[PDB]
DNA sequence: CCGACGGCGCATCAGC
DNA sequence: GCTGATGCGCC
DNA sequence: GTCGG
């Protein structure tokens, strides 16, 4: 982290625009540059030196001018003492509470955590587990937890049908040494690209997980995506450990490496190899990748034997997943 | 200049 | 009830 | 906010 303070800087300039601004481009544009700026390998220096860097524009470079002459942005400082930006910004830390819900909030005078606790009927019912969670969900899950949580899935998952292949994705795919959650991909046979030839799949491994009390809430559930709260168990006189947030995806088996690409992540190298791609004249998705026509309607999915295939057809050399946190 | 910027699952709601 | 829009979530 | 054409 060479470049910390500016990355932090774009970073909260990138949640403003999101989460007070609702500019989803903007926040996107941040977020690039920040990116960018954090594989940089030199100490920056200047703007101009940051401007040089794609994603990193005039403005951009202007905010880091202000930043290394005076250890801050004139902007941020205002921003901070904004009550109404604080107030939004902090209630869209909640689960289940976004830029929309959190300026509705403020609007009736819910703005802290103890005005949420006592109006516990005004959210729904994500709302009110993300509360209910607000401290653990910030806590980060150490590699060595996850390694717990990786064999209670596989193998509680292993107990309810030997033919489920349940793959942890994630920043824990890239090797991260702690993880914000737990995303966990699934494949089962009966289910691919041309039929579903079980029912209740996702639910059967859903509920095996309740049964043994490792997932304890749920934010939402359907055919193919579950989002909910798990925990480790903890032992005799043992501290609990904290609740987690875990999500599970069921992929069509045939399309097991769209979907591992799409579920490795990270976030911003999904959004720039898919950029790329269309660039490139192709679509990428969770389940294919298809040719865009002259048109610009999308083609036939093209036929992928591995991960690789894909960066292969937008002429991209292959990054294995360690070297996908952007 | 100015259009595009990744793609999609689930929850909730309005209109019919 | 359905369909489409929107919010919020995931990478 | 940045980029490409
Ligand atoms: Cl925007
Ligand atoms: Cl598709
Ligand atoms: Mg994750
Ligand atoms: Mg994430
Ligand atoms: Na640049
Ligand atoms: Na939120
Ligand atoms: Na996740």
């Amino acid at each position: 982290t060479l470049n910390g303070g500016i990355t932090d800087m774009l970073t909260e300039l990138a949640n403003f625009e999101k989460n007070v601004s609702q500019a989803i481009h903007k926040y996107n544009a941040y977020r690039k540059a920040a990116s960018v700026i954090a594989k940089y390998p030199h100490k920056i220096k200047s703007g101009a030196e940051a401007k040089k860097l794609p994603g990193v524009g005039t403005k951009i470079a202007e905010k880091i001018d202000e930043f290394l002459a005076t250890g801050k942005l004139r902007k941020l400082e205002k921003i901070r003492q904004d009550d109404t930006s604080s107030s939004i910004n902090f209630l869209t830390r909640v689960s289940g509470i976004g830029p929309s819900a959190a300026r509705k909030f403020v609007d009736e005078g819910i703005k802290t955590l103890e005005d949420l606790r006592k109006n516990e009927d005004k959210l729904n019912h994500h709302q009110r587990i993300g509360l209910k969670y607000f401290g653990d969900f910030e806590k980060r899950i150490p590699r060595e937890e996850m390694l717990q949580m990786q064999d209670i899935v596989l193998n509680e998952v292993k107990k309810v049908d030997s033919e489920y292949i349940a793959t942890v994705c994630g920043s824990f795919r890239r090797g991260a040494e702690s993880s914000g959650d737990m995303d966990v991909l699934l494949t089962h046979p009966s289910f691919t690209s041309e039929s579903t030839k079980q029912p209740k799949l996702l639910h059967q491994v859903v509920e095996q997980l309740q049964k043994v009390h490792f997932i304890t809430d749920t934010l939402s559930k359907g055919e193919t995506k579950f989002m909910g709260v798990c925990q480790l168990p903890s032992k005799n006189d043992e501290k609990e450990y904290p609740h987690r947030r875990i999500d599970i995806r069921l992929i069509p088996k045939d399309q097991y490496y769209c979907g591992v690409l799409y579920f490795t992540g990270s976030d911003i190298f999904n959004k720039n190899m898919r950029a790329h791609a269309l660039e490139k004249g192709f679509t990428i998705n969770e389940y294919t990748i298809r040719p865009l026509g002259v048109t610009g309607v999308a083609g036939e999915p093209l036929p992928v034997d591995s991960e690789k295939d894909i960066f292969d057809y937008i002429q991209w050399k292959y990054r294995e997943p360690k070297d996908r946190s952007e």
